[PDB]
């Protein structure tokens, strides 16, 4: 039994190997609240605790606000709600003592919290995924194999699709462990031997240095930000065979394309082509330096520190030639890239008149050449559009005419990103499937400097994801209750985010982006209309709203992970997304292979059309969110939290501040708010017992009635009935009391 045997590898790499004071966790800076240190309990109170800091200076907090340190007997347990001091930086701690150990893998009730080690350790080989084959969450060490093997079990056994909802930025580890959830999947669905899905497993994980090319950017917070969402889907026969693989995309942040922020990149593919191409191939698209593009040079940040943007081209390049995209298809693709940047540098000049001119015509010509089309056509197509009355040729000003050029570029890259999804899908899926274990990848919440429309639908998108989520944690705790017969009652864990989503898009009253949505219609609505028309419905309406004091163009929302403040410069702009008939038959007329389909595939074109009508962003994005979230009620749900340690790519070398931050944003410190509140601490009576039958006089360690033998513990030791509730096999704790007990028992044997 190596899971026994303490002789054992899985012991020596995924088991844990092993005084009377009391500490509490706090913070010498308040205002730098996830960077703490360890200090001393000394008084005591009715109301409060008095504690000695590092440096001996004596403190006051309130017991209501204290984060005591647990007892040394909670410093490695596989699941945090076995800790009794259910605070953030207990939990942080925890998460130390198992990172210093190799061990990086930790649940937290429901999620898989998996560190990063910036080293290899040596957990998954064969005889590790021998371990794990066929067994349940509590029968193992928490490992990213327990959740795969989980969810491949489930989706056999009930006949039901599974999702494993999965967070991280680049650097976090998300990366890899889709990757070996990938192939712990293939491993253990084919047969021992001779299973044959290695092509499908090399072409799916290929497939992601091609979106990341296409669909990462370089943010203030992360060099390679995913500026999409995706669904990636390990398809299955009715017999658990691998049988294929999908991936579907979720809205792009476009508008980065034309804009980035002071410091920031555009696309990371861009930077690849214009560094990586050959010479031949830079004068067939007359391309130059990132500098001397306007896409591109806005942002003083033309490079990432330790990137090479050439290697990393040959590295795009290899991985379509690996998911079957052609060498003419290829260069069309690049042709498209090149001809976004030669359409960036077109210079719209004021004419003596309403109407804008082009003066000089060499960015015009440079992009109808690498696009195929006629550049008379694309020039009047762009400053002298035709629309209808009973067709009117209508002169554009500049920037009407700079910012349909815009549009064009927007929708250009677009289609394109949905083109790559669909050319990849192509060779991942050649059969219908019976399952799916799906592999949800969205980008994480967010809060920069100054956030925008994209930042609310980013965060809302987390907020109703971490409100799936706290609902499941509800149904499965009630089983838990009921089970063991407790008599506590709880109210729908999910109604605790209802307020922020109701504020964001809830039907009656109309939230901010129904609000959004009217005032993009309204025919003199400004910026400056639609806050104002914001504040109105919800300052001091909606509790999770807020009207700064300070600012009047700013409104702040209060999200799970907590408070955001929304600049609403340019949102009615952002939120409008048409295309002008003429640009789309100029492009349909193209000689390029790749372009008309663009243009002509109903499915990469009339991309949420609506008859002769484009809708809105808003619109676009609440339909594929109420779709996603659609599928994932059918599914069964598992959670994966993967942080960074640092942000110096080093090994053993965790830091509360990065880490703190990463479990805000991505739940898991959601999840401890609601945990604490409760009876997290559940133990079995023959195992309470056995640790503490010494407390309390006459009490054998084995007694024949365990339940009686607990009673008699907690009576003798006065301990407050409210804190702690008898089920039938266990004994249900409040937040603190077992770790009250914890430290008596130390104080008895520190006496002996
Ligand atoms: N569990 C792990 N064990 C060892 N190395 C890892 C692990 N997870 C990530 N890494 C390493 O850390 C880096 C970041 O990985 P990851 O974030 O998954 O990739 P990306 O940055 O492309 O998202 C990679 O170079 C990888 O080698
Ligand atoms: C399930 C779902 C649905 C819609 C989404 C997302 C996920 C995202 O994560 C994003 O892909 C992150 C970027 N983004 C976005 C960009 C511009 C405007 C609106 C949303 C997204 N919308």
């Amino acid at each position: 039994n190596p899971i026994h045997d303490r002789t054992s590898d899985y012991h020596k790499y995924l088991k844990v190997k092993q005084s009377d004071k009391r500490y509490i966790w706090y913070n010498p800076d308040p205002k730098e609240r996830d960077s703490y240190e360890c200090g001393e309990i000394v008084s005591e109170t009715s109301d409060s605790f008095t504690f000695k800091t590092v440096d001996g200076q004596d403190r006051q907090v309130k017991k209501d606000d204290a984060n005591q340190r647990n007892p040394i007997k909670f410093d490695g347990v596989e699941d945090m709600s076995e800790l009794s001091y259910l605070n953030e930086p207990a939990v942080f701690h925890n998460l130390r003592v198992r990172y210093n150990q190799d061990l990086i893998y930790t649940y937290s009730g429901l999620f898989l919290v998996a560190v990063n080690p910036f080293k290899r350790i040596p957990i998954y080989t064969q005889e590790m995924v021998d371990i794990f084959k066929g067994r349940r969450r509590n029968e193992v060490a928490p490992h990213i194999f327990a959740i795969s093997d989980v969810a491949y079990r489930s989706m056999l056994d009930d006949r039901q699709n599974q999702s494993l909802l999965i967070t991280g930025e680049s650097g976090a580890g998300k990366t890899e462990n889709t990757k070996k959830v990938i192939q712990y999947l293939a491993s253990v669905a084919g047969r021992n031997q001779a299973n044959g899905s290695g092509v499908l497993e090399q072409q799916i994980l290929q497939a992601n240095p091609i979106l990341e090319a296409f669909g990462n950017a370089k943010t203030t917070r992360n060099n390679n930000s995913s500026r999409f969402g995706k669904f990636i889907e390990i398809q299955f026969n009715s017999a658990g065979f691998i049988s294929g693989a999908s991936i579907q995309s979720y809205l792009l942040e476009k508008s980065r394309v034309v804009f980035q922020s002071e410091t920031e990149r555009n696309y990371h593919i861009f930077y690849q082509l214009l560094a990586g191409a050959t010479a031949e191939e830079k004068k067939a698209l007359h391309l130059a330096g990132p500098e001397s593009f306007n896409y591109l040079n806005q942002s003083g940040c033309v490079d990432i520190k330790g990137v090479s943007d050439s290697e990393e081209f040959k590295i795009t390049r290899q991985a379509m030639d690996i998911v079957g995209f052609s060498q003419e298809e290829q260069m069309s693709i690049f042709k498209i890239i090149a001809g976004i940047l030669h359409l960036g540098n077109i210079k719209f000049e004021k004419g003596a008149g309403e109407g804008a001119v082009l003066k000089d015509k060499t960015a015009l010509n440079a992009a109808s050449t690498v696009f195929g089309v006629n550049p008379s056509v694309l020039e009047k197509a762009l400053m002298e559009p035709r629309i209808l009355a009973g067709l009117v040729a209508q002169h554009l000003n500049v920037e009407k005419s700079s910012s349909s050029r815009d549009a064009l570029v927007k929708a250009l890259y677009g289609r394109l990103f949905l083109w790559l999804v669909k050319k990849i899908n192509n060779v991942l899926c050649q059969e219908r499937k019976a399952y799916f274990i799906g592999v949800l990848d969205i980008s994480g919440f967010e809060i920069f400097k100054v956030n925008s429309f994209e930042q609310l639908c980013i965060n809302y998108t987390n907020e109703k994801l971490q409100q799936f989520f706290n609902h499941h944690m509800f149904k499965l705790e009630q089983e838990e209750y009921l089970k063991e017969k407790i008599n506590w009652t709880f109210i729908d864990f999910g109604l605790d985010s209802q307020a922020t989503i109701d504020l964001i898009d809830g039907r009656q009253p109309p939230g901010i982006l129904a609000l959004l949505d009217e005032q993009s219609v309204f025919p003199n609505a400004t910026d400056n209309t639609l806050i104002t028309k914001l504040h109105s419905h919800f300052s001091k309406k909606n509790a999770k709203y807020e009207e700064p004091r300070f600012s009047k163009t700013e409104f702040g929302v209060t999200h799970y992970a907590g408070q955001v403040m929304y600049e609403i410069q340019d949102w009615l702009e952002k939120n409008k997304d048409p295309l002008q008939q003429d640009l789309e038959l100029c492009f349909k007329d193209s000689s390029d292979n790749v372009v008309t389909k663009l243009f002509n595939d109903p499915n990469i074109a009339s991309r949420a059309k609506k008859g002769a009508n484009f809708i809105t962003v808003a619109a676009q994005y609440k339909e594929q969110l109420a779709s996603l979230m659609a599928t994932l009620e059918t599914t069964n749900p598992h959670f994966v939290r993967c942080i960074i340690p640092n942000n110096k790519q080093l090994p053993a070398k965790l830091e509360d501040k990065v880490v703190l931050d990463q479990l805000r944003c991505n739940g898991v410190l959601e999840g401890i708010r609601i945990t604490r509140k409760g009876f997290p601490n559940r133990i079995i009576y023959a195992d309470f017992v056995k640790r503490y039958y010494l407390l309390a006089p006459n009490v054998p360690r084995d007694a024949e009635d365990s339940q009686k033998a607990t009673d008699a513990v907690l009576k003798h030791l006065n301990i407050d009935p409210e804190q702690y509730r008898f089920g039938i096999t266990k004994i249900f704790f409040r937040a603190g009391q077992l770790a009250r007990i914890e430290e008596a028992r130390e104080q008895r044997l520190e006496s002996n």
